[PDB]
């Protein structure tokens, strides 16, 4: 029908703007400290810490997948990505530093985006 190809444009578009968030918020993060999911090499430990972990390239993954139907949706998963590095690490850290860092940095892309996915009407 055309109304699910009118759907599926919406989704293109707003993959299209979460693709230019993403790397925004990833331009914050300069060490790519969290540019890919903890190894449980070098952290054995990981997952009796954290049950959901999250990263930039699992976040790439879904989104060229158009699996975020909207900002919400991917504002959940960067929060992940702090939330869980701040409760693992201590806070004389250079990883929960960088996740402090990279909230604070990021909440300026992410309110503007907001406004832009609100305005242009992207979900
Ligand atoms: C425990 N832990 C985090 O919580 C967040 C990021 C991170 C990155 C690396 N890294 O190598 O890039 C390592 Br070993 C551990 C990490």
């Amino acid at each position: 029908s055309m109304e699910q190809v009118a759907m599926e444009l919406r989704l293109t578009e707003l993959t299209r703007l979460l693709r230019s968030v993403l790397d925004q918020l990833q331009d914050k993060d300069p060490a790519r400290i969290f540019a890919q999911p903890v190894s449980l090499k070098e952290v054995p430990d990981y997952l009796d810490h954290i049950k959901h972990p999250m990263d930039f390239a699992t976040m790439r993954k879904r989104l060229e997948a158009q699996g975020y139907k909207n900002l919400h949706e991917f504002e959940e998963d960067f929060d992940l990505i702090i939330d869980n590095c701040m409760k693992y690490n201590a806070r004389d850290t250079v990883f929960y530093r960088a996740a402090v860092r990279l909230r604070d940095q990021g909440g300026v892309v992410l309110r503007q985006a907001r406004r832009e996915v609100d305005s242009i009407g992207l979900e």
